[PDB]
């Protein structure tokens, strides 16, 4: 008597966040944590930027299919047309499969 994974979407969500000790290093990763080799659905954006891809609005993150997300910025960068710097909360759906 075998079970059945269910594909669903996690929700938006949060591992990691500028607010906790530093502000970008925001790595949300999937991939390792919900079964190692999957082929799902990733959705990447910023709590500000709900509709828009974080790299877009002047970002170096790395929002990857096969793992989660890579929120690093390493090169210094003051100001902004955010009152916040670069590298922010970024935050991912997956739709990982799971049985009960
Ligand atoms: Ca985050």
């Amino acid at each position: 008597s075998p079970c059945v994974p269910l594909c669903n979407w996690t929700g938006w969500l949060d591992s990691g966040k500028p607010n906790f000790h530093k502000p970008g290093g925001d790595t949300e990763l999937i991939g390792d944590v919900c079964g190692p080799g999957w082929a799902a659905n990733i959705s990447c954006r910023a709590t500000m930027y709900p509709d828009v891809p974080i790299g877009q609005l002047g970002q170096t993150v790395v929002c990857d299919v096969s793992v989660g997300l890579i929120c690093k910025n390493e090169d210094q960068k003051p100001g902004g047309v955010i009152p916040m710097a670069f590298c922010l909360n970024y935050e991912i759906n997956v739709q990982c499969c799971e049985c009960v």
